[PDB]
């Protein structure tokens, strides 16, 4: 068959739950940006194997709508938490609140994040800075209380950020994106080395383009990636079974990356015909 | 403190992937007679797939294939093979295929290791393991690659690197650079191979539990307090070569406790600095 | 000759300049932190080259004299401008005074920056965020601002941004630093990629300690880097000779990167004759 | 427009860089020295003073080579004929240099092979030709040198040059990507357990070099890939040799160094791919 039908017959997404079902029971998770997209996906999958989540992001109303939808799917409880992750105080009161409703949280996924598709020289200072803090301020705020609380608590935590593939390698267009991302994971990288004496692990996934365009074209899967696909990937890393997985940065992007990056790809259009030429 | 690291990062040795999830799927793992590879291979057989092991002592293969078998009633086979002679790989694959069928599953764990200054090595003991773990991974890879290319199948590969084929090292210089050839290997083929329904991964391990002070030492550098089991391995080689990955594709992912983060970083030997001294220090 | 020896005889240090004579004559480098350190050591060899210098920091006072004193060891002018990196409208005032006084830049060095070491869980939030803003936000504040006149201007230019070695890796007890070169070493690559139209290019240097005992036991060149030999990378990387160089990454280390990071590189104070016992047990 | 700004701000210096007679009483020992980029890299080191030793596989463009720079110098060039993958041709070539001009100084692997194929059409023959000369040739050539060294308590700049792809991997160039891989690996396990030795070592990854494409319209795609808005020359990659080999660089050790015109950054980043979008388009992308 035809590159198209080995794709979607070979990388078929299976978008059910992996791990066994009540798995996540007696675990508490905290996820910024729980109310949408990839956010709201992390905590569909960990509500309905059991966990008790506690999602947090600035519009309360998008965010009660989805703790309420996804507690009616599951049975489970999901606390909405209005949080603005790049204030402090706010910060603060939320981990405050996080422990009182729930507990300490057993699993911690730094996914709230802003971003503008913008040419470098359009953008402000404050518009650079919105981003930096967001990204990267918003989550050390949020790890140095949750990791304060732990330490006095003497309870560990499996700790997840979710980057991009373009943190790794930069990319114009997404510049202070790019930026504080890459500064996401060097904290993660960092307090792996850090907090392991705590019983914290902290690990990053580097996520491509998910459906939630044409640079399919770019994607050696043949597709764009799901989010309930995502949520597996966050979940297994988030479990009792990589207990043993710290430090570690996962690109989850259909071969996107390697593929773009490899200086001679550019010839995967060239066809039989073409190379039996060129080898002449 | 010891103790926080035995409660959080407790090991969990069990099967994680649902029962019977591969079943009808066909695995061929090189070295799955031994250590991390029968390890994999037994996981892989318990949740039902059919399983070809390849490596050169046909006794242990043998015995290792046998003891599976019986302990999860799925047939595993064993086939001899040195996978640095491409004729071997030849006979292997085509065996594989008319046994099992073509592999779903391609596991490259083959591997040879000397641990000594590089200025102790011959020639022949540098090429011995380039040729094992390099141009083997690749002759098993473009002879598999091309049956499925032609059979119009793909398949998920996973190669088992190690935390050094990133960074070098010194005293396992052949290895470190046959190993990071397999990685520069994966992550081409995930890019040229796509089109053809092939995905490629590395997992990078750290010490695997495979005077008993230099073992103490090494735990000392290793934030999760203990070495890795083979269970913990098995489980993150499956999920990798299961449906549940059929996005993850050039991956390269870390089993290490957290040992390269915490041995590469150039201020992580102020662990030893204790909390009054820190007061101190803070003060100037 | 013993270890030591053989890393004081092959790896001695040339601190003299290397670029020939008078080879930065009418260019105009601008360096942020530029009046101590690794930001004076990089002034004091481009100003010697014939460049005409502006130098940025927060005190006047150091900065002045900074200054003064290596233009009257070049006899080249250095202009100091006080600036907080920081704040956006002194970026902004800052800016345009160096392409009054000097003109538009052909070098820009992001030097600037601030450092704590400490167990993470003794910093504040307003710690963590000074440390960002230095350093992240600041580097890009001075090069938004820059840039933006560049492309006004219709003139390209070389930038130069000073990391570190653990940016690439992460390291405990200083990791807000960690996280903001980190994150001016994605901003070089992606600026590298989007404005090579403009004629900016965009490199970065990892230093490892540049001039205690315990490390140089950790470095394989047996010593510490100086801060000559550093600006001579620097200034190599600046120039003309430079020109296709972008997006680069240079580690100068000795190679104490690569020495930790290597697994098995702890096994390097193994003597010979424990070495012969190793190898008759495998 | 771009070309103009590309140009006039990203211009060529090839010239020499590092002061004349830098290199006087050194000794530079270069596989591959007879073309391309080796070429290239042993005219500079002669031209500054160095007594260079050339070796690959062909003697006579060997000899040529070593004839036409040192008449070019006056600085004598040794051509020696040497399989990089045949270890006691290796062993009989170093105790040679060592013969000829004394314990190298300078060692730069440079001796390469690759095909540009699907990896598909290739026999298993044809990977390991390209792993052996590239790997294999570049190893036994380090130990052996590293070896002699080693017993003569000398030290010595190590440089290997490999690619851009060598980090990142690439179809069609698997074999070649592999190896290279596997050299900088090589590198940076070398420069920590030899610099006890007074040896460091420290890599270069090229980009498209000026020295397939009968119209000339494939290179011309190519440039549209460079931020720098052109292809490298050999003397610049010489120059940044050169510095890299030098006494300037003596705590430069496990580097590696990126020489592409910005390619690599270009073709990795995600949304790179919108640097096609008009200021007119972007008009309209931000008014939403
Ligand atoms: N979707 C993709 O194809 C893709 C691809 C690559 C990477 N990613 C990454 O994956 C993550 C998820 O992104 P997404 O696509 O699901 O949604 P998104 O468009 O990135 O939305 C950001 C989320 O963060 C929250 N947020 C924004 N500012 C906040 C603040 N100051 N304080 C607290 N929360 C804040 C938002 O909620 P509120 O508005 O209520 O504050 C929202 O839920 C991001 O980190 C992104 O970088 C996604
Ligand atoms: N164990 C650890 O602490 C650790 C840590 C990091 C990475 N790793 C990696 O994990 C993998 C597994 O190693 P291990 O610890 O399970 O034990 P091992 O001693 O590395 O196992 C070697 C395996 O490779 C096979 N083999 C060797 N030469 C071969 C050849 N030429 N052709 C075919 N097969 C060959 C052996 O079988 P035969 O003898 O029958 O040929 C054996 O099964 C290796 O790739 C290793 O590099 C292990
Ligand atoms: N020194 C080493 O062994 C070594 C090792 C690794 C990395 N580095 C890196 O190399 C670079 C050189 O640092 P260094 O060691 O020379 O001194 P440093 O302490 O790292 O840098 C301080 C410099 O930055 C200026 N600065 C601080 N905050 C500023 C702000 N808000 N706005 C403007 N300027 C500000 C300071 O001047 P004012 O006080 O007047 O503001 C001073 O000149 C740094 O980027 C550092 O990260 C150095
Ligand atoms: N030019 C570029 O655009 C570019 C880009 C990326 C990387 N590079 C790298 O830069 C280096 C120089 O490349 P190049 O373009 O000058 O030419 P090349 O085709 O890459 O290299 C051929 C050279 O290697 C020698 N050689 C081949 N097999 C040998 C063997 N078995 N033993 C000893 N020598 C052998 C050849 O001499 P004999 O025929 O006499 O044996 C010749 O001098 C290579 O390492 C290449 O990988 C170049």
């Amino acid at each position: 068959m035809n590159t198209e039908a080995l794709q979607s017959k070979f990388f078929s997404p299976l978008q059910k739950a992996m791990l066994p079902p009540n798995s996540f029971q007696g675990k508490v998770a905290f996820i910024t940006g729980g109310g949408t997209g990839l956010g709201k996906g992390m905590t569909t999958l960990l509500s309905s194997l059991g966990a008790q989540c506690v999602i947090a992001s600035r519009k309360m109303d998008v965010l009660k709508a989805t703790a309420e939808q996804i507690s009616s799917q599951t049975g489970n409880k999901v606390h909405a938490i209005q949080c603005d992750v790049r204030d402090p105080d706010m910060v603060q009161n939320t981990v405050s609140e996080l422990i009182k409703v729930a507990g300490h949280p057993n699993i911690v996924i730094n996914n709230a994040a802003g971003n503008f598709i913008s040419p470098t020289e359009r953008l402000s200072p404050n518009a650079w800075k919105t981003i930096t803090d967001i990204v990267l301020n918003g989550t050390a705020f949020v790890t140095l209380e949750i990791g304060k609380q732990l330490i006095k608590a003497q309870k560990g935590a499996a700790f997840l950020s979710i980057t991009t593939i373009y943190a790794e390698t930069g990319s114009g267009f997404v510049v202070p994106s790019a930026s504080a991302k890459a500064g996401v994971e060097a904290m993660s990288k960092s307090l792996a080395a850090e907090w392991g004496k705590y019983g914290m692990r902290f690990n990053v996934i580097q996520p491509g383009p998910i459906k939630t365009k044409e640079m399919i074209g770019r994607i050696p899967c043949g597709r764009l990636g799901t989010v309930e696909e995502l949520a597996n990937l966050a979940a297994f890393l988030c479990s009792d079974y990589a207990s043993w997985i710290n430090g570690a940065v996962i690109k989850f992007d259909g071969g996107e990356e390697v593929l773009i990056s490899g200086e001679f790809n550019d010839l995967r259009k060239v066809t039989k015909e073409q190379w039996d030429t060129i080898e002449e």
